[PDB]
């Protein structure tokens, strides 16, 4: 009876977000208001009839318990989401902004989709309760950063605006599944519980990333600034997906407790570089100052890729415990050096001297990330 309960739960979200569609509805009457409202409702409606049939393919497979706890977990977050994504609508009519709204309702909805799919590979591939845990951590950080997403729309009603907050929800949604698929990896690979923390930490990290991004865009609406939030986003998705799948690697070769911990700080150091570079961004609304903010996140977004793919591969070679601790001291000293150059940016304005830190941070962040190589390399030769 506990997949009953779980395929009852999934039509109570499902139900849920259709008023909550309908919810949204009664207070509008443009012709492109009801049209996008229904795309998104439609979306959502595809992504619910996909949470049923997973939570079918785990039947088949009888999976334990703790599955039907995380795909009711999941529907819950999607009708929440919906009700979101409907709720930040309810402060607008416009045709672009009922649009990116709807866009923004199916990518959160698309990925909502493919983490009950993850959840259901582990399924059949028989993972802990501990990975079920993580998927529904996962759940409701894809929520937070989603309902953030629209809070930030709830400010602003620009056409580029909403583009670009459609574009950027959309890079943390395929980011956040990236993290779902590499955790259902791991579940196969039968990895330990330090990596369903670290996993679950991993998905708030992007939460807050996500959340501040958004925060800074709640003080611009110039197209220049919104791009270059949306574009920024993006590298700290791409950042934080390598790094869940790198977490998997080591996880199929099974690492010790310290790695996690040091991959969990990582993305920690992520989330406070990507929030500071924002935060500065909150003190410029110049063109050139804001490309030179999301360039600088996109090497800092790199480096931290770079520094996680490191700790992976001292975890191949089975290194001590003193190299994760340098690794996540290096994630740390690196989001010090990111923000120090956001903060000295806040007193200058000028092209020149914008590109200028930008570059300087792009050589040091080729420089820790040469840091971080060289633990790693000095760490597989067997070094105390």
């Amino acid at each position: 009876e506990a997949a009953d309960e779980a395929r009852r739960a999934i039509e109570a979200a499902l139900e849920e977000a259709r008023a909550a569609a309908d919810e949204a509805r009664s207070d509008s009457t443009g012709e492109t208001v009801k049209k996008a409202v229904d795309k998104a409702e439609k979306a959502a409606e595809d992504a619910f009839r996909e949470i049923k049939q997973a939570v079918n393919q785990a039947e088949k497979q009888g999976a334990s318990e703790a599955a039907f706890e995380a795909f009711a977990a999941i529907a819950a977050a999607a009708a929440e989401a919906a009700a979101a994504a409907f709720e930040a609508f309810s402060d607008s009519t416009g045709e672009t902004v009922a649009e990116a709204v709807a866009k923004a309702l199916k990518a959160a909805m698309e990925a909502f989709a493919e983490i009950a799919k993850a959840v259901a590979q582990a399924a059949k591939q028989g993972a802990s309760e501990a990975a079920f845990e993580a998927f529904a951590a996962i759940a409701a950080a894809a929520a937070e950063a989603a309902a953030a997403a629209f809070e930030a729309f709830s400010d602003s009603t620009g056409e580029t605006v909403a583009e670009a907050v459609a574009k950027a929800l959309k890079a943390a949604m395929e980011a956040f599944a990236e993290i779902a698929k590499a955790v259902a990896q791991a579940a196969k690979q039968g990895a330990s519980e330090a990596a369903f923390e670290a996993f679950a930490a991993i998905a708030a990290a992007a939460a807050e990333a996500a959340a501040a991004a958004f925060e800074a865009f709640s003080d611009s609406t110039g197209e220049t600034v919104a791009e270059a939030v949306a574009k920024a986003l993006k590298a700290a998705m791409e950042a934080f997906a390598e790094i869940a799948k790198a977490v998997a690697q080591a996880a199929k070769q099974g690492a010790s407790e310290a790695a996690f911990e040091a991959f969990a700080a990582i993305a920690a150091a992520a989330a406070e570089a990507a929030a500071a570079a924002f935060e500065a961004f909150s003190d410029s609304t110049g063109e050139t100052v804001a490309e030179a903010v999301a360039k600088a996140l996109k090497a800092a977004m790199e480096a931290f890729a770079e520094i996680a793919k490191a700790v992976a591969q001292a975890a191949k070679q089975g290194a001590s415990e003193e190299a994760f601790e340098k690794f996540a001291a290096i994630a740390a000293e690196a989001a010090e050096a990111a923000a120090a150059a956001f903060e000295r940016f806040s007193d200058s304005t000028g092209e020149t001297e914008a590109e200028k830190v930008a570059k300087e941070l792009k050589q040091l962040m080729e420089e820790f990330a040469e840091r971080a190589k060289s633990v790693a390399e000095q760490a597989k030769n067997g070094a105390s």
